């Protein structure tokens, strides 16, 4: 049982990771500046003995004593404040590697499938601390994820179809809707992160869901699961064999169950905003 | 139309203050470290042209350019030291800021001076006398309304929750003691009147209308419409009436209704 | 035998605290910024092996290794309101941080006037005791006189002694039937020491419960000075807790303490001629 | 006539840039920590009125007053962390400086973007968009000439070294090389242009490695036995009126003269 | 009428300098860490409108706005070297930022840190255009001087007041020249407000023998003390460039200094 | 075998000391800001196991771990010079204090500015902080890597001689290897008081000029140190014959000029 720092812990992925590691009996310390995350995402844990929330910006040196660091502190966007994003990914990662070096923590970087800005150099910084300072690093290349606590108003397709469907709005299908998307449910991703953190694989690893559907196939499925009278209008798949083999990991959450849950969250939010 | 800093802006009173000053077409900057306040209390304004949210702890020096400062950054109740540092070091910093850029500063003091909020007042008058800073001091009494802290064990909060949760209403004593409660919009109006007046001495902002603890328990039980059993076990604003022409105008029932709506919509969200 | 930090150690009360503890063979270190204190009040120890003066301001972090801190640093007034407050608040936090880090016991020299910055300083100590386990001691001190007191504060005692020595009229406001309790300094100093070495963390009044009337003080001093000064018209301390918890109580009789304060005021007035 | 900061000014390209801007009577200030550059590369200008050398690390904040900044502070290749810090933090600092004093900033980026120089480009455009800083971005391709690194194991360096020292020339295809003064011309044109988007600065003319070793073999004149992405600059030609004018032979002669005067000094 | 900083202002010479410049209606600000000086040397001025006392160590950067600086701040051998070097740099840094003229109270002892201090002054002058004046001060005496330093004037006065024997090393034929403090302060002001940027000696050319001194002091005090046995300054440059010279007759100065030592000795009862 | 810090290591004397201490298998760390020194003076050692070059200004605090410090960091820019000699020197004594290192001050025969107080600062640390210190009072040295363009007499005659330029008093010159041997001898002894390290052997301004004229082979037209304390306390003395020393210095002046055509 380990003392774990999660930067970006109050965000979409960070909060679900937090829930998981607290249930597993670890001392989870969350660092977040609430630039894109929410205190509500982790409030359930405030006061519990093995939890602590620190309102800190990773661009500022952080001194704490831990065995692991899940480095997830990076804002997402539809880029809202490009300079702050670039500062966070670079200076932010250097500080968390500095911290990892001083106290001997293993650090996992939440990288992105978008490497195929600031997250490219971030991977490189990890590998430079590994090679040069003996820091243990793990690098996850994360693909499209969805679920409760995701950003609803970013203009991604899952968020759009879910909002439009709940609001009786027409579901806007760009193109012929034959193009394809692959979505992983957040608990699968969390399972992947933990597995990669505790493996011995220091090279990059893709965590995504290889199963694709057509954008339209998605729109019809969301329409049904919501049960709205909404109308439909018109206007790089992940390879996870390295995770299947090295980590014995793969997404197991059926798509319908993942969407049901995301929908329950979008519904709860929309009524709350009344 | 003025550039206004509201420290503690993301809290209960601070957020309602924010709404009103944005509706009036001012440039509002909210500073808050979210120790007791919430981003949700101000999210409606993020992105808006005349608005900005800064995640800053007032215990740290803050450099910004403004004409007014509503200094409300003080936690309610936990971490007694952080509280004392905030009321003292925080207040010194905001006055330093008021001094350097010539802003008028209003301190959200409390009827509890009749810790750290006493010295804060003293610190304000010392900057006025010694450095010519313009200061205003509001002595705030019991307030309630949407976005208040539900789980503090305050009486309005307990009764609304118990009534909403079908639970019995706990009346300590015979419930004949009395309380005076002010609705949040009334307080916000009062604060603005005090900020823009010429009165630098302390001014009470509260509601003189008193009710019995039991009348409150009874009134809330009815406005909620709960089958809850009831079990058993004053501000003087005449200086505000005359110097500011201010007074609470929200009838108790209307205020309680809005607050009950908030507690409910909240309880549903946490299900 | 201890290592003791006295902040404000060059002031009226500080210097006599320093005298006693020094004579007791402790490692006394004085910290003072001479705002209202005087190098002369300690100079007698400069050079001696177990003493050290450090020109420091308590609003600035201080790092040092001690067993105890007698925190007496707060300027006397009749002056610079902002500085007094930063000192009572920021200054006290630092010495409380200092006591936390090195495990020192901190005695706060508080005041009877709590019945500014002094009130929240008490709170600041009890906050650190609860939250951080710092051992704190809180003394509520009452009117104090003696050598090295401030002479031109226009307190009643300094005024009567001043006017008396100068042959001036003694100015008694109203009928002088109002009353004051005064405590001699060595009594206060013994009380602080007893307090700092007891197990009482709750506040302990230190004062002289023996009241007198303003007219009587003026009369008595007049008699002790033997001047041709004409008199012209224009909350008691409860120390039972200290008697019971510390076996302490003022034992220096008024006139003896008055004589001594007269001898100091005289020596000064001559020096300044 | 402008006050100009050149980071990495004491380096291979930085120094040739330095020469030309001085000759033009500007107040050139060079910043360099001598991690890969050499004081010798700029010593001639020390003392001249319009010149100054500051031994400073761009990873540390720099407060100075200029109209322009040529940001060339990037090590060539060793110490991966210092390199990444230099490229990211160093660059942020220079944009901050550019932001505070209203200086125009040109980034000496690399053809290798087709590390830390990618994000460096991005940081620049974010300051353009967010803080209104004027930025210019040059994508530099293989350059050669006097003051180049002789012992990097690049091919031009190898063949010259091997040839002068009678060594066999190790030919393991085509490469396109640009002479350093042409690049300098480009840098200056782009800096004073209005093109804020990226511009390639390189020489499109290719030869085979064997063709090179032979040209070098002859230009040096040794009996050494030989053993065993082209740049598109049409955008510079059109927006800057720039193009390489130094013939490959003339450029190699100059580089060979440098390597020859260096080996002798190390005898 | 000028805003004047006096480092070491709370010391022997600094306070007399402080006095005279306050008498002249200037805004005098004193900086002192009370390492060798006393709040008493200047308390007479605390509260006055044109005065301020700042408890500051010149080894720490100091930011203030002034037209002049009399740098007299000089006293544990290391603190001494730091004060003379770093202290002086800081005061020149300040002089540069605010365009103040700076006077260095150097010493006749250059014929440590006061040698290099001079070099630093001329270096800021030459390189940054800071205006500097440099006084080479010879032996000074008077009220508020250090009594227990073991100087000869100090010893003889103390021994004489206390009936102790007056300890004269050698046959007492060696010679010393002593300047009274009020002369020196005038000397300092004349040099500050001249255009002479080169060094200037401020001392009393008048010499006497040590034995001659002990006898003069012995008479002016009137004690039954027994006498036991066990570089003259050239101010011609000051006479001509500043029209300055000591005017306090030796007797009058010694009288005043003796009064101070006496008043102090009773006070210490 | 000792971990040695050498400030000014990239300078004329600092580098030869650097060479000689490396050949001896010590862990040499050079601190230099390249104000008057050259990276080239030490590049030969870059990469080697017992060596490190650090670009640091001694006026800024330096934190490192060593057994010894040869403080030669001293350079035109008078303020910077005085700052380097005073604050620079305080730091190296501060550092020597924190890590218990022995410190050597490369002082100069000119104490007979900023190098006077340096001596003064060192002894204050010895006395007050028990820091062990050594002080060498160095006279005029010559050799490869010297500042050629200083206007010293040997330098002037060599430049004039090496360039066909036209060229009764005594000047005493010490060769660099001699100085270096002397410095190490002073470092690893127990004499903490000042020691003159120079060459007592004198020649005439006129002899020198005649000697240089011939050693170059051009058509060119034409306070003595007391080291008895060093001879005795360190058993040290200059051994490099004047001609051989001049030859090496001349060879340097030549290689540089050609490098500069
Ligand atoms: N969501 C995806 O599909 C996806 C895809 C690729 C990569 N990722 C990576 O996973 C991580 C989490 O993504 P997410 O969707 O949960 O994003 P998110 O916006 O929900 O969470 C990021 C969290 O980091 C915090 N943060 C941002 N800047 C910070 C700073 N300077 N200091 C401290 N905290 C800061 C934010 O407030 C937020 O709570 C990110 O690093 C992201 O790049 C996610
Ligand atoms: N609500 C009442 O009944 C009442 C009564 C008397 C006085 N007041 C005063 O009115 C003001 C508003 O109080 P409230 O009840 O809305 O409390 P609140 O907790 O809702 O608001 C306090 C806000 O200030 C912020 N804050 C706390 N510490 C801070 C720090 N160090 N730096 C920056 N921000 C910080 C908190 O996050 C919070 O958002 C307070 O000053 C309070 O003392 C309120
Ligand atoms: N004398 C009384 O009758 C009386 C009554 C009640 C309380 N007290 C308390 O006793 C304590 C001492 O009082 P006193 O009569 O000795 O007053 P004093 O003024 O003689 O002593 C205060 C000392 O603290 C020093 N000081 C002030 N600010 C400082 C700072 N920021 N840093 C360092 N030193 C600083 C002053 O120079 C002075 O020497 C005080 O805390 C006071 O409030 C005294
Ligand atoms: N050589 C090429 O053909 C080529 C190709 C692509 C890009 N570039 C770019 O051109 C620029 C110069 O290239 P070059 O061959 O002249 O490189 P170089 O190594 O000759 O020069 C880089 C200079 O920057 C200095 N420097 C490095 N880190 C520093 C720091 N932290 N602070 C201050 N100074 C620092 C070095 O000491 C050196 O003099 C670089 O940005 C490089 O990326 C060159
Ligand atoms: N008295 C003489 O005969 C004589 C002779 C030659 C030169 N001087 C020079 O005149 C100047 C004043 O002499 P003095 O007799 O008044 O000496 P002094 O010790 O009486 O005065 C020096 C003052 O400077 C202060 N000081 C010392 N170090 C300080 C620091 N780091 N920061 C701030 N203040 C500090 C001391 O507290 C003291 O008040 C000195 O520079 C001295 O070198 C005096
Ligand atoms: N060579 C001589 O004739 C001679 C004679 C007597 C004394 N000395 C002394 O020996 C020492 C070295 O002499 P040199 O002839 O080798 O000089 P040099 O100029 O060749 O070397 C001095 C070195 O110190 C470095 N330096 C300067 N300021 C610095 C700072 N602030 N931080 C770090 N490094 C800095 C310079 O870059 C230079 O490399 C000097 O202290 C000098 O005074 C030399
Ligand atoms: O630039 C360099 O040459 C050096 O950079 C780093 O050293 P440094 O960057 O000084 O310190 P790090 O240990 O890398 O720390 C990096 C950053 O993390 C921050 N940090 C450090 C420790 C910590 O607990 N928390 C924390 O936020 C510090 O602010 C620091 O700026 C490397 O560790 C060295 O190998 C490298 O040679
Ligand atoms: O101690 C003293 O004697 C002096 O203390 C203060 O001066 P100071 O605290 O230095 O500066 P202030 O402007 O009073 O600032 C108070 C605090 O506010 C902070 N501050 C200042 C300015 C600002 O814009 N923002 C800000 O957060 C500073 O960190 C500072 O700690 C008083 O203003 C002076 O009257 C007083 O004489
Ligand atoms: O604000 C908070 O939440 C924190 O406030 C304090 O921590 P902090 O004020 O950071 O540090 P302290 O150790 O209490 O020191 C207070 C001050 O004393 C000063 N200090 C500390 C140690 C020392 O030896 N000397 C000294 O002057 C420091 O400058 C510091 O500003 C409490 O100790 C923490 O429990 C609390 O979590
Ligand atoms: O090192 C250098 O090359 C430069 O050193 C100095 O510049 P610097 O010492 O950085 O700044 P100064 O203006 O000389 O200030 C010296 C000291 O004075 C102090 N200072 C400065 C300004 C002030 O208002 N008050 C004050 O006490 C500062 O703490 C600083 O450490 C010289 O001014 C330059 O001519 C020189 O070229």
């Amino acid at each position: 049982r380990k003392r774990i720092l999660i930067t970006g812990g109050a965000g979409f992925v960070g909060s679900h990771l937090t829930d998981k590691l607290m249930m597993d009996g670890h001392e989870v310390t969350v660092v977040d500046n609430f630039f894109t995350g929410r205190k509500r995402n982790v409030e359930h844990w405030i006061g519990h003995e093995n939890f602590e929330l620190i309102n800190h910006d990773v661009v500022e040196p952080l001194y704490i004593e831990v065995d692991q660091i899940y480095h997830l502190a990076s804002p997402a966007s539809p880029m809202y404040n490009p300079i702050k994003t670039l500062k966070t990914n670079t200076i932010g990662t250097l500080n968390m590697l500095g911290l990892a070096k001083r106290v001997g923590a293993r650090l996992l970087l939440a990288s992105t499938s978008e490497v195929y800005e600031g997250k490219a150099v971030a991977e490189t910084m990890c590998y430079a601390y590994m090679k040069q300072e003996g820091v243990e690093v793990r690098v996850a290349r994360i693909f499209n994820t969805f679920g409760p606590r995701m950003h609803m108003n970013d203009g991604r397709v899952v968020s759009n179809f879910i909002l439009q469907a709940l609001q009786g709005e027409p579901l806007t299908v760009y193109g012929s809707g034959s193009q394809t998307r692959a979505f992983q449910y957040v608990s699968d991703l969390v399972n992947g992160l933990v597995a990669l953190m505790n493996s011995n694989v220091s090279s990059p690893v893709n965590l995504g869901n290889p199963e694709e559907h057509t954008i339209l196939e998605f729109a019809q499925l969301i329409k049904n699961l919501v049960g709205s009278g909404s109308e439909i209008q018109f206007l790089r798949k992940p390879d996870i064999k390295k995770a299947k083999l090295m980590l014995g990991w793969e997404p197991v959450v059926p798509l319908e169950e993942g969407l049901n849950k995301a929908i329950h969250y979008f519904r709860k939010e929309l009524e709350y905003q009344a």
